[PDB]
Parts: structure tokens; sequence; C-alpha cells
């Protein structure tokens, strides 16, 4: 059908039939009269998945043969959706098995929804590794992603009765034909113990011990034949384990906990036992891969140019002692040349600055879990602080603030501090949240080693994140400057010469139109609900926190009202407001903003003075799927965290690349697209963190701002009094109460400026070619935002590695 999903040649769809009905008899053990969708959903999977391995097992056996660096990036999470489609887009295979299930009577679309989403993250930080995955293999190197299989991903949401309701989240239960379980590579994992003492080195002995079993998944990158691999472990009880009887099969559970479920807080740091074992098993279990591989190549002084281990957040941050465990205690090298190794081997990349997310261990976890780990980290921060004295002499206070221990009622490890000490770089994930590090919570070390803090600004992958979910886009994009800007997205900037094509003009807008009927039907068809597709498509979808202010949103989706319901018989732009997005299950705050956002739908989507002109839906169960189906309809993006907040954001990203215009403060990456686009081409509003840090100075005080701004005051009003729930009158006291007297992130403040925005919003959209014009220019400057950019950076300026776009040979 179309150009950039590949050729469809008679030799080609005549073998992929082929090895579907093989697939359905042989592995699925079907026949066709009584096959159901699913059944060959997995028959075209199998058939698929057919296309990777000899390509898979190449590329293993190349960097087997060349010895390249090794890249190892460590998460706990990797958010990676769907497969199927993004396999047949990297291989360029998606036109020839449309044409292969077409003659087979198939809908290829339908057996797509199928699958079930991998779900082993919680949002922007588990889906940026599966991005960094794809341009990792895209630009040819030798790159490992290592996790953990967790058998229960992120929970899938229900809303009942306007309420969030979480139900497990079973991905596996019909099987994942994408994993490969390796048992012959399993390892030990150690914990608990002590530590004794002997002539020769310290030892760490009578430990428990749990086995750590690799699945491996595919990571092909874009028509290049490179297949690289993601190892994810899973925990198994030794065959010993507890060896009345029965009781100690049975309590083989205890062990294998650990690979059971994902925590699924995003941004909220909880120090529980069973998150640290999770923490230290992944690190124990890559590791000792890392080193194996390493020795099958006695010398360590090579092993920084062999590997370089990537930290994600301060998640993994224990393979810093765990490095110096081995070559200490292991293969018994003396401290400063083990430091020296570790330091050059691992980098740190720091998602946050809410205090609240960053991670401190309590030491008496430590002490029981890892009494050697510990030891060491002690040591680490003696020699740290030694060098700190010695460069700011009787600066008492820095000694305290840089300290890997924090005293106080409980001593607590500062896992961001360990990973500064242990790490050759260091960077944020935006330019201003890069200069906030320096500036602020990282500025001692800033200044006793400047040369270690570096920025990588985010970015998406265009394959999954335009070619994949907004096929129609990427084809009239392809019409006029050809295909290679899949893998080289600079290359819309070709397309500012377009910008006055009425054809172009035409086309861009008609993809848009024909994305919103998609979505709208889809709406209808699995939630039995009704939006008017003209209407300007409003949507924020990301967790649900106090920091990206939904209540904001909130706020000015009820002034629409109102303002409706004071003069029905005037004109305004036709809305559909769309809030999606899941809160973390302990997190009052944000459950109750869930249940503001159904109340307020509740009432407006009801009232028949204000007829189809303003609807308000939550969208339930957000996750990558939905985002590939919600993004490409959007018009406005809802960008809107405080200023100082959002470290980066990814979401704005894929917006921008989809043709929704944004509406966002200065935070995170909102400013980096900004200059690229041009300010006049964004709609910025609010606070920019200089104005947070004044206000913060002289106190900020929600009152003022509720006797200052009528229309502010009556929507507390409202809330206070029940009009959003009127068989529970006081529901939404706490909501009101956090607003007027403990708002830490200053919702009031930016309301002005923010209504005042959405004002021009609604007016360029009376204007339609005004409007498409204006997101042709964001398109076209859309590709610093590639994934591919961010990650030849790390790779020249952290890594060492020069990337490569040549093909392996099919
Ligand atoms: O080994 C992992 C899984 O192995 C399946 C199996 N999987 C494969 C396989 C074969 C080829 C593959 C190519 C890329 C995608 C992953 C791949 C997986 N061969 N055997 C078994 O049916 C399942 O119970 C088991 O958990
Ligand atoms: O860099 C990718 C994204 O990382 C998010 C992020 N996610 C987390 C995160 C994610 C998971 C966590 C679980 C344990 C405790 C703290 C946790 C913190 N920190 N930062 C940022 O909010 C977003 O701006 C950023 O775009
Ligand atoms: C991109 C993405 C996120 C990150 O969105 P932000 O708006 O940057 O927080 C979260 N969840 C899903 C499913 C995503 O695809």
């Amino acid at each position: 059908q179309i150009s950039v999903r590949g050729l469809a040649g008679v030799e080609n769809v005549t073998e992929l039939k082929k090895n579907f009905n093989r697939h359905l008899h042989f592995t699925l053990v079907k026949d066709r009269n009584v096959a159901t969708p699913r059944d060959y959903y997995f028959a075209l999977a199998h058939t698929v998945r057919d296309h990777l391995v000899g390509r898979w097992i190449r590329t293993q056996q190349h960097y087997y043969e060349k010895d390249p660096k090794r890249i190892y990036y460590l998460s706990l999470e990797f958010y990676m959706g769907r497969t199927l489609q993004n396999t047949m887009v990297n291989l360029a295979l998606e036109n020839a098995c449309d044409e292969a299930t077409y003659q087979l009577g198939l809908d290829m679309e339908e057996l797509e929804e199928i699958e079930e989403d991998a779900g082993l993250g919680n949002g922007g930080l588990g889906r940026l590794a599966a991005c960094f995955l794809d341009s990792m293999a895209t630009l040819g190197l030798a790159a490992y992603g290592y996790g953990i299989r967790y058998e229960f991903g992120i929970f899938n949401q229900k809303i009942c009765g306007g309420w969030q309701m979480e139900e497990a989240d079973d991905w596996l239960r019909y099987g994942n034909p994408w994993e490969k379980a390796r048992p012959e590579f399993t390892l030990p994992v150690h914990f608990y113990g002590r530590v004794e003492h002997t002539s020769q080195g310290a030892k760490w002995v009578d430990t428990q011990v749990v086995l750590a079993m690799p699945y491996d998944t595919p990571v092909p990158g874009y028509r290049n034949n490179v297949v690289n691999t993601m190892r994810l472990w899973s925990a198994k009880a030794p065959n010993d384990f507890n060896l009345g009887y029965i009781q100690a099969v049975l309590d083989r559970n205890l062990a294998e906990n650990i690979s059971r479920v994902l925590y699924p807080n995003d941004n909220f740091f909880e120090g529980k036992e069973l998150r640290l074992k999770q923490e230290y098993f992944v690190v124990a279990a890559t590791l000792q891969d890392i080193i194996r591989r390493f020795k099958s190549s006695t010398n360590f002084d090579a092993f920084p140019d062999k590997v370089a281990i990537q930290l994600n957040d301060t998640h993994p941050s224990l393979a810093i002692p765990e490095l110096m465990r081995v070559l200490v205690d292991l293969e018994r090298l003396d401290w400063d040349k083990a430091w020296e190794v570790t330091v050059k081997t691992c980098a740190y990349t720091n998602h946050t600055v809410l205090p609240e997310a960053l991670e401190r261990w309590p030491v008496h976890l430590l002490e029981t879990l890892l009494p050697r780990h510990l030891q060491i980290i002690y040591e680490i921060n003696q020699r740290f602080l030694n060098r700190v004295a010695a460069a700011f002499p009787g600066d008492v206070d820095r000694l305290r603030r840089m300290s890997l221990v924090e005293e106080g009622a409980v001593k607590r490890i500062n896992m961001a501090h360990l990973c500064i000490a242990g790490s050759h770089a260091v960077n944020g994930v935006a330019r201003i949240h890069s200069e906030i590090l320096k500036k602020t919570i990282f500025k001692d070390f800033y200044e006793l080693e400047p040369h270690k803090f570096q920025n990588k600004t985010n970015g998406i992958t265009p394959r999954r994140w335009l070619v994949l979910c907004n096929p129609g886009l990427a084809e009239i994009i392809a019409e006029r400057i050809g295909e290679e800007y899949i893998s080289d997205l600079d290359q819309l900037r070709k397309l500012l010469s377009y910008v006055d094509d009425e054809a172009f003009i035409r086309d861009v807008a008609k993809v848009k139109q024909e994305n919103k009927l998609k979505f709208a039907a889809y709406l209808e068809r699995e939630y039995k609900v009704h939006i008017n597709p003209n209407s300007l498509f409003d949507v924020q979808v990301k967790r649900i926190h106090e920091y990206k202010r939904q209540l904001l949103n909130c706020l000015h989706v009820i002034t629409l009202y109102n303002r409706i319901k004071k003069e029905p018989n005037k004109f305004v732009v036709p809305r559909t407001v769309m809030i999606g997005g899941k809160a973390a299950p302990g997190y009052h705050m944000a459950k109750m903003i869930i249940k503001l956002i159904t109340a307020i739908g509740d009432v407006v989507n009801h009232d028949p003075v204000v007829g189809d002109r303003l609807r308000v839906i939550f969208l339930e169960n957000y996750r990558v799927s939905l985002a590939e189906k919600v993004i490409p309809a959007a018009d406005l993006s809802e960008q809107i965290s405080t200023a100082g907040t959002e470290a980066s954001g990814t979401g704005n990203m894929k917006f921008m690349l989809n043709g929704a215009l944004t509406i966002g403060t200065m935070d995170g990456a909102n400013v980096e697209m900004a200059e690229e686009a041009g300010e006049e081409n964004f709609f910025i509003f609010g606070m920019r963190v200089e104005d947070v840090d004044r206000l913060d100075q002289r106190g900020y005080n929600a009152q003022e701002y509720y006797d200052r701004i009528p229309e502010l005051r009556q929507i507390i009003e409202q809330l206070s009094s029940g009009f959003f729930s009127p068989k529970q009158p006081d529901l939404f006291k706490d909501i009101v109460n956090m607003l007027m007297h403990h708002d830490r992130f200053k919702v009031f403040a930016d309301y002005e400026e923010y209504v005042k925005c959405q004002e021009r919003v609604s007016a360029l959209y009376k204007n339609p070619r005004e409007w498409t014009r204006m997101v042709i220019r964001n398109i076209a400057t859309s590709g610093k935002f590639s994934s591919d950019r961010t990650i030849a950076q790390y790779a020249r300026e952290i890594w060492g590695v020069e990337p490569s776009r040549q093909r392996l040979p099919a």
C-alpha cells in the first residue's frame, strides 16, 4: 500500500504464507477450523521472529570476532510495549506481511491488537531505556540492555465509579514469543551472610544463594541487519533450597519473589527490602556476565577499553561497590588499581531533582543484606572525603554535605553521591536540568570535579514514534524528501521549504484529520464514548503527579465550563479535553486527582447547554500501545509542569513529531524544543525557574491569588461546596486544602497566564491554514529530539566509541 512500509515481492509473500501455515500447524498445534484471532497473531509472530534469528546469531558472532568495546546499559525498567510491528518495520517486512495475511483472509491490524504490551516500566525512564536500545542497534553499537524480567509489569488501570482500581498485569499468561530462555547461563547471586577477615583479604561467607536465569530478547536496528540483545534476569531457588519437606518446597517462593513485580512508583523513593534485593540481583548477575565476556576475549588494565557500564539513575548503583568487591576480593587487585578501573568503566545518568525521588538507603538494611558492600562503601567514602579535605581545607560543612553517609535519626547512604564519586561522567537529561544539577543539588561535586559533568538531552526513536504509529504522516513526508530521514531525523529541516506549499498544507491537515477520526472510532468501539472529531483535541497524557499539574489543566477546564454557562450563546472553539495516566497505588493525592477529573466529566459531559462544545474524557490504562494511538490524534500537547521539576520529558517530543502544537512552561526539554522551533511557534507561559526561586524566597501565599482572581475564587467555592460531588459535598476538601495551604507546585501562580495562553491557542485554531503552517514548523525542527542524536553523543562523549550506519550482510 504505502512506500515506507517496504516491498511486497511475490517470492517473499509466498514464503511468509507457507511459514505462517507451518507455524499454525506444527508450533501452535491448531487447524484453521478452530483457530482464533489469538492463534493467528501467534502464527504471525513466530513467522516474523524466524527472520530475526540468522541476523541475531550473526551479529553476536561478529562481536565475538571483532571484539569491539561493549556497552552495558543497566536499568531496572525497560518499557518496551509491543514488538510485532516494530520488528516488521525494522526488517522492512510490513507490506509483505500485510499482503501475506490479506491473501490468507486476515486483517493484520486486528492481529497486532492482540499482542500484550511488555510493560516493564513506569513511564518516561523505562521508555527512554527502550528508545535507547532501538537507537544503539540502529547505530551499530555492541550494546546490551540488562534488567529484570518481572512476572508482573505496571498494573492495568480500571476506573470504577471514577476511582482507580489496580489489576495485576499478567503479561506472560499466553507466552512471550519474543524471548528465549537461557537456563544454561544461570548464575548465582548472594545475600545476607557475614564478612570474615583472613590473612589473604576479606571473605563473604554464610550467604543465602538465589539463582539468576537469563531470558534474551532481540533488539533489531533499522534496516541494517544488526540484532542486539536485551538480557532480563529471573529469580530461581536452588534445588537444595530449604533442604518439613512440603513446606520447604513451598518456601521456594521467598527467593523467587525477587523478580515477581515491578515497583509502581514513578519519582517516589520507598526504602523496602524487596526493592533493594531487586537492585542487587540485577547488578550481581550482570557483572558476572560482563566479566565472563571480558575474560573470553589477568590484565584488568584494559577493562575500561573493552567495557562501558551506563547506570540508568541510581537504581543499579550497587554496580560500583560490586565491581570493587569482585576486583579486590576475588581477583585480588589492589584497591587503588580497582578504583581506577571502576571509575573509568562507570557512568551515571541522573533523571530527577525532586528530593523524595532520591535513593537514600538505611544503613541497617545494607548491613544485614549486603555486609561486604557496606564496608566497601565506607572505605570509598573515607578516601573520597580525604580528597575533599585536601582540596577545600577547613571546610567542614562541605565534608558533611558531600559525604556518602547521611547522619541523622537513621543513618542512610546517599546513592547519588556514591554514583558521582565512582563514575567518570555524570549527566542530566536536558540542558536546563544539567545546569540545575551544577548550580544546586550537586554544586559541591561540580566544584571538586567539573570535568565529570555533562548534558545529554533526551530523545525518542522515530521508528516507533513516527513510522510505526503515524504511517500517513511518514508517507507524505517521504513523498517530498525521501526515506533517509527515518535514520537521520535532522533531514526534516528540508520541510521548511514546504511551509507555503498549498498541497503539503492540505496533506498535513488531512493526515491529522484521519488520525482523529480513527481515534474517535476507537473510543466509541472499545469504551462506548462519543466525541466530536472537529473539536480541538487537547491532550495531557503522563503519569499522575502533583508536579505535572494535571490540576492546573482541571482549573482551566472548569473555567471554560463556567464561561460557557455564563454566556451560553457566545461562540467558543469546541474542545475535547483528554487526560490520562496512572497513579501510584499508595499516592492518595494522585488518586483524588483522577477522581476529580472523572467528576468534572460527569458534570460537563451531561450539561445540555454545553452541547458538544466541551467534552472531558479520562483515558483509562495509559500505556505505550495507547500512546501510539492518541499521540497521532492530538492537536494540543499539555506540558505544564512547574518550572524546574520535569527533568526532561519525552512525551513532549512525541507530540512535536506527530503534528501537535505545545502549550507549556519553560521546563525540561520544552526549553530546547521552543529554541529549535522558535518561540513564536510554541505556546509558552508561566514562571521561569528564576521566578519560582523569587516566589520561594518571599513565600508562596496561595490566598493572594484566590483574593485577586474572581474566576479562580468561583472554582474553589464550587469544589469546596460540592458542585462536582452532590452526594458527598466534602469529597474534594483534601484538594482544596492542599491548593490553599500546602502547594509545593504553585498551581495558582501560573493560572492567569495559562488561561490567557489557552485563549491564544483557541484563536489560532480558528484559522486552520495558519495552525497547520505552525505545525509544519514544529515537525520540521523536531530532528534534534531523535534518540539517534542522543546515543551518538553518549557514544562519542562518554563511552568512547564511534557509531556506524553501515549494514551487516543479510
Ligand atoms: O526459551 C524461552 C522460551 O522458549 C520457547 C522457545 N522460544 C524460542 C525462540 C526461538 C526464536 C526466537 C527468535 C527471536 C525471538 C525470541 C525467540 C525465541 N525457542 N523456544 C519455549 O516455547 C518457552 O516455554 C520458553 O520459556
Ligand atoms: O529521563 C527520562 C525521564 O525520567 C523521569 C524520571 N523517572 C524517575 C524515576 C523512575 C522510577 C523510580 C522508582 C524508584 C524511585 C525513584 C524513581 C524515579 N526519575 N526521573 C523524569 O521525570 C522525566 O523528566 C524524564 O524525561
Ligand atoms: C513517553 C511516555 C511517558 C513519558 O511521558 P512524559 O510526558 O515525558 O512524562 C510515559 N508513559 C508512556 C506510556 C510513554 O509512552
